[PDB]
């Protein structure tokens, strides 16, 4: 039983799916997390931190070293230069930075624009704030997807306070082009919006796609809360070391909510993640490479089975269409999948506003070991 | 910088104090966390968990061993039986349990009763849910503090929907008596309240005080969310393994909000805390005896200096009054203390509704290393004139 505005979101298919798969013994290609660990020296650092007494509340905004390391990484990678003392806030994952940014910054009654299909937490967070979700779908292009900038512009109203942008994009694996980003900036500037970007896949762009933080576009620095995380970057989704970066005033509204949601967390992980950020670029590049190969590996397998596979330019997900196999209901496809076939995936319906080809798509995860991907493919092959 | 309703809460003094004292080398008796670590075997199990790959999202409601261990501990200590599958939710500390329980169960426009002085997160969490706090103060009872059940009853209106109780109590160190708990129960039932109880100091009761979980009282099991944490119980406030326990439908409401605030956290700590709950009762008992001895030392030292020290029956906090020393402004006293005296503490004004004893009290922490605690007392001794 839950408050009225959270009722639509009281359960997710994500948990019903991972629990089902877990003791069907179904290969889980629905999971939002990796099989493999982060950098060995990062794991060791976290172990040494516990052993060395780093087990109490860290400073409210995050340890100084971790805040410096985040600013140093954003500067190193992208040339955006944040002040670690006032413009960087460590959070309990990107998940908390998202929740706190909306609760801290968006007044009840305001509209928040979402790009559809959207990550699972955006709508309920907007609803928790008492704000109104307005969704603008991506459009196919032809094997991938693209922003429809005119559609986004039309969606803005005087009630729009904020826009949440997620690139590289979960679930489609789209990577917003500079042109798309420039169009988003023009709109955000013209309407005087706050923009919250969700960049947790910043390290995962494939095939000459390039991650270009929106905060770097004209007019954007002063109005963007940029969110990312160690979760996927360093394969430590269970550590929940994320961060929001932006203008001190906006970071203060984020901190204003955040400090009462968790206060702080992840004490021994903060020095370990700071170390990873400072030192593990080469490991991250090898991760990205390993995932590009696994993407190709899964795509090739789905394709040989007879799925119509869409391009993925980043993240560790790709979307595929089972219509060529004879499966026209993808929510029912995925529902039946573990018991019929012994694989789990997520239907695209999970990421879409309840009232285009979207309803047919399935999201598959490829951050699994080689062998597991292969086994998934073998199991799925019975559909042919 | 911030939405209207959180503006009063945008900054805490718990921030400006921590940092003032940290880097002028003032002994910090304002802190809300211990100097020392939890059970060695719990620390090692967390390190082992990291080394063993336990680094990814745990299950949405907490790992099964942890939920089982919470239910086993609540049974073992209180004889209360929760179903670990449906009636136990692991959260990101008690703090997130509180936030998610209010956001998940309390409708905008509701009144939420709070007992003043109150923990820092209650008021802003109520505001974030679009609800209205109604505050009822404790009253002096000799050297200690008491619930005024009549004031509490009178504070209920047709729009009251929830009540947050914290016992053992931060900041006074009061521990609600069965008589007080039973009076809360009557009120909650009569007004059909959801009650959230913050029991993070469940292990820290002293002398003849007893911790009696409110969920145990008449008509309460069906309307109560009981919250606690490994934070203080096992000296790991940075690990944020908290939990909420209660009827399946209320817990689902907590989970509904919680799963979008953090989703989950603390992966390698969950097996470690499960272990500590299952096996480290002896260590927790010694910790409690150890903190009783540090309380008595602090109280004796403040008293000898010339503070009027109040009774404390639990938590690792005690309250004292510096008026007999000649300090009639305790917010100012605390502001100047780190520079003047080399010690930091929190004034009671930081726990009161910004709308008489309270304004003069100062909360001191005694979960300090013994010698650190002695140094603080030593430092405070300059105030004897
Ligand atoms: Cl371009
Ligand atoms: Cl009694
Ligand atoms: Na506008």
């Amino acid at each position: 039983a839950t408050v009225s505005r959270l009722r639509p979101y009281a359960t997710t298919v994500f948990a019903e799916m991972s629990a089902l798969a877990t003791r069907i013994g179904a290969v889980n290609l629905g999971q939002g997390f990796p099989d493999e660990d982060g950098p060995p020296k990062m794991l060791q650092a976290a172990q040494d931190a516990i052993a060395g007494g780093v087990n109490q509340y860290p400073p409210g905004p995050g340890s100084a070293p971790l805040r410096r390391a985040i600013a140093a990484q954003r500067r190193r990678h992208f040339g955006v230069d944040y002040d670690p003392e006032t413009e960087v806030l460590v959070t309990v994952g990107a998940t908390e930075a998202i929740a706190a940014a909306v609760l801290g910054l968006v007044e009840p009654g305001s509209e928040v624009l979402l790009i559809e299909p959207f990550y699972d937490s955006y709508s309920p967070v907007v609803a928790m704030a008492g704000a109104h979700r307005v969704t603008v779908p991506l459009v196919p292009d032809g094997r991938g997807f693209a922003l429809d900038a005119d559609a986004l512009r039309r969606a803005v109203t005087p009630r729009t306070r904020a826009l949440i942008i997620n690139s590289p994009h979960n679930p489609t694996g789209a990577v917003l082009s500079a042109t798309e980003l420039a169009a988003i900036a023009e709109i955000a500037v013209a309407a005087n919006l706050v923009v919250i970007t969700d960049e947790v896949y910043e390290h995962l762009v494939f095939d000459h796609a390039r991650h270009l933080p929106l905060a770097g576009f004209d007019g954007m620095a002063e109005r963007t809360i940029t969110i990312s995380s160690a979760a996927k970057m360093f394969n430590c989704t269970g550590w929940k070391i994320g961060w929001a970066c932006g203008p001190a005033e906006l970071i203060a509204g984020v901190r204003a909510a955040k400090q009462y949601l968790s206060y702080v967390g992840g004490a021994p992980f903060q020095p370990a993640v700071a170390l990873a950020l400072d030192t593990e670029d080469a490991w991250v590049a090898a991760l990205r490479n390993s995932l590009r190969a696994r993407r190709d590996r899964l795509a090739a397998g789905l394709t040989e089975i007879g799925f119509a596979v869409h391009d993925s330019y980043g993240t560790y997900f790709l979307c595929a269409d089972p219509r060529p196999l004879g499966y026209d209901d993808s929510t029912e496809f995925c529902a039946a999948l573990p018991e019929k076939v012994g694989v789990a995936a997520i239907p695209m319906s999970a990421f879409c506003d309840p009232a285009d080809v979207w309803n047919h798509l399935v999201r598959f995860t490829f951050c699994k070991r080689d062998d597991t991907l292969d086994e998934a493919i073998r199991r799925l092959s019975v559909l042919a």
